């Protein structure tokens, strides 16, 4: 076995923004108290893990992304009580300490030891597990899953149900949990109403899932790219347009199909002019705006104010504002139950080793969510 | 007496921005169908009026301003049902027509019938009753109670208790409502929550006392006008800050102080930069922050979209989030059960002739509320 030994194995290196990823050879150290290292069974390519090649998300290089994904505890740190050797388990990027004042609030799930509002792409302790060459390599979210193993923290693992299918299951550790949940526990749409989800990727569809199993009653898909409409209507969509076909701004189209504006809207690209657009194309006295896109870094937008003093909420949440650790093993248990449907999402499997040709597929607007197995 | 005829009266004629107002003799139609004439009793000098004067709120010149009063219905047109003359009322600048799709809504209050939204200042049916040196004069928000008389749809007038007190319930009309239900009906503050409160006028105070009402245990006062803490300490503050004393900007002082943010921050002054301020100094991951202040005309705020995307909520509302007619009488009558106070927000009651030294008071910061009596 492989336990308090160094790991050598292969993971995707990203050295430089805008360059494909590199497959090297790197070294995993054993885990330290509170850490278990494991073996990645499966692990989505998600818009996030583009951003960072992209630019658009900044955390530091050289690193290892990755973040939506499942695999099998090899082996634990000294002080980890809550899984063993053996274990399935998910990956948590928004970790759950379960004591923060955020862990405590009945509503939060930004957990304050996250690595997320000002990345520094390392452990919990300040050190990174990884070497490639000599160098040592940053974490990505804690979690760091384009690699055969990888190195976590207690606060950011999930235990979930041994029989659980880890190619299907590794979208619950981003994609599916953030739209879904964006849906119904963020916005929380109610039956009946009407709404608009911008952007047809992954975790749009997820919205989508959502706000067909909170009940709405129409779900207007928006994309700039048609050929997810089909999908899109799969999953729960009542229409689909497409921006480019009019000749009006959409948010004119959305008020007018909708009479006077949504009741719940999401932004689920990461542009900020379409945050402003689904902000504004919800109903100016009780609309809500959830945004779960991620926009370029550093950048604001620019909106007036009025739009929110007749009535409108606006939102974001980090993983659909559910509490990681918490929730991660209820919907594995719930997608078990075929309380929903994961399926629908994946458009293509491939080996680990095509993790580039993955990339395109995402970049081409050919797929929705690629599985890349080890 | 009066009845069914025109009544010449005096009324503060705004003519041009920036001017002060006009005291001089106006002409005021009897009331069309479905409309009440007012004789007024006492009416508030609310920023919201000063917004009119400085060119910061639109609206139609020449005009009558006044939106926060309180009086007895002189007569009534055709139709009307809900008031008759004798009556003690309080016009509402927000509606309530009891029909379109807010009012059908169970949380929106701002009516598809107000004249907010693109402030045409005329009645219901497109024209005015009042007439001065021989033109017609705009009305405001459907009220227009800088006149001795007034005419309002009765979509905009709730009939009171016939006891209560219009020197002081004339506040029920906009600026205790609004401070009072932000934080009860919209914020919805919770019992042991923080909150913060920027602006510490009549509205903000109201704020404060909402914020009390609702079980807050610390509530942070905001202003740069020290002279307004003592005041806002005695409606419920647990303390006061004066930005202008510490060398960090605010959001930082006010995270500090909070350890981490506060749940709940109120923007009560109309500052495109407070407001921003007001949404980052609440808890990243659950805290709520509402606009309240009506910023100027047509200027954009910039933001960082990252600040949502952790779990804020932002939210605006106008007239506390309260449907008007139905919740105007009932704020009365918890007036009148004392399950609020009045008196702290008044600090000068003038007659109506001295309508722009009450105008000077607030510009200058001695005011709080100046009532204005007939
Ligand atoms: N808030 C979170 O916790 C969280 C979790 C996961 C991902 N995300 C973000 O969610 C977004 C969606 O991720 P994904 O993996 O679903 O992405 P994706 O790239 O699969 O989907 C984006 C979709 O947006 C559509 N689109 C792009 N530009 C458009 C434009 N100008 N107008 C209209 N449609 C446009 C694309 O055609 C595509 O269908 C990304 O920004 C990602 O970083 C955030
Ligand atoms: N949303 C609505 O329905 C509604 C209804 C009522 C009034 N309003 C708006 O609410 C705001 C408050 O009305 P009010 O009558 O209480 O006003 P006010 O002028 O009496 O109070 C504003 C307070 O803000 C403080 N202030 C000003 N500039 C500041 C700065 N840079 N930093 C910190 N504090 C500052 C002032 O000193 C003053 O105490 C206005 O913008 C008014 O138009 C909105």
């Amino acid at each position: 076995s492989t336990a308090g030994k160094v790991i050598k194995c292969k993971a995707a290196v990203l050295w430089e923004e805008k360059k494909p990823f590199s497959i090297e050879e790197v070294e995993v150290a054993p885990p330290k108290a509170h850490e278990v290292r494991i073996k990645m069974v499966a692990t989505g390519i998600c818009r996030s893990d583009d951003h960072v090649v992209s630019g658009t998300l900044v955390t530091p290089l050289p690193v290892i992304a990755g973040h939506e994904a499942a695999g099998i505890v090899e082996s634990i740190g000294e002080g980890v009580t809550t899984v063993r050797p053996g274990d399935k388990v998910i990956p948590l990027f928004t970790p759950q300490c379960g004591k923060c004042r955020v862990c405590k609030h009945p509503e939060g799930n930004f957990c304050l030891k996250n690595d997320l509002s000002m990345p520094r792409g390392t452990m919990q302790d300040g050190t990174s597990r990884f070497t490639c060459r000599g160098k040592p390599i940053h974490h990505f979210l804690g979690t760091s899953t384009f690699s055969q193993y990888t190195v976590v923290d207690e606060i950011s693992v999930a235990k979930i149900d041994a029989a659980s299918p880890l190619e299907k299951v590794c979208l619950i550790g981003c994609g599916f949990s953030t739209g879904y949940g964006s849906a119904v526990k963020v916005a929380k749409v109610t039956q009946g109403s009407t709404c608009a989800v911008f952007g047809l990727g992954g975790v749009g569809l997820s919205v989508i899932m959502g706000c067909k199993a909170a009940g709405a009653a129409r779900i207007i898909g928006v994309d700039i790219n048609k050929d997810k409409f089909a999908k899109a209507k799969e999953v729960g969509a009542t229409e689909c347009v497409n921006p480019q076909d009019y000749k009006k701004p959409i948010q004119e189209v959305l008020t007018e199909m909708s009479n006077g504006g949504v009741d719940f809207s999401f932004e689920v690209i990461g542009r900020l002019d379409t945050m402003v657009t689904a902000l504004s194309c919800c109903q100016e006295a009780y609309g809500v705006s959830v945004i779960v896109g991620v926009p370029p870094d550093s950048q604001n937008l620019s909106m007036n104010p009025m739009l929110l003093l007749s009535g409108r909420t606006w939102k974001g949440a980090i993983f659909g504002g559910f509490k990681s650790k918490d929730s991660v093993p209820k919907l594995v248990a719930d997608f078990m139950a075929k309380k929903f449907a994961l399926d629908p999402l994946i458009t293509h499997v491939l080996p680990f080793e095509k993790i580039n040709e993955g990339f395109d597929l995402l970049r081409s607007g050919e797929s929705i969510r690629t599985i890349l197995t080890f």
